[PDB]
């Protein structure tokens, strides 16, 4: 129901999710999460 | 300057909606859940 974006919405969109989440204490497994969805973001993009 | 836990979840569906708008398999696909989980959790913890 919320908006499809193009990739360059979406990505400003994900650097205000990882400002978010890291506005807190962040174990490792987070940030291992955020970087893991970053490289997916750019990566399935590239492939397709 | 930080967004509210709404916005955060406002950009993550968009993100989400982007992501899931692409065949993505199994990996993918737990890597998106894996974050929505963090996004609400991290926020709750706190």
């Amino acid at each position: 129901h919320m908006p499809v974006p193009s990739f360059g919405e979406a990505m400003a969109y994900f650097a205000m999710v990882k400002r978010y989440l890291t506005s807190f204490p962040i174990d490792d497994r987070v940030q291992s999460h955020i970087l893991h969805l970053e490289h997916d973001l750019v990566h399935v993009t590239r492939k397709n």
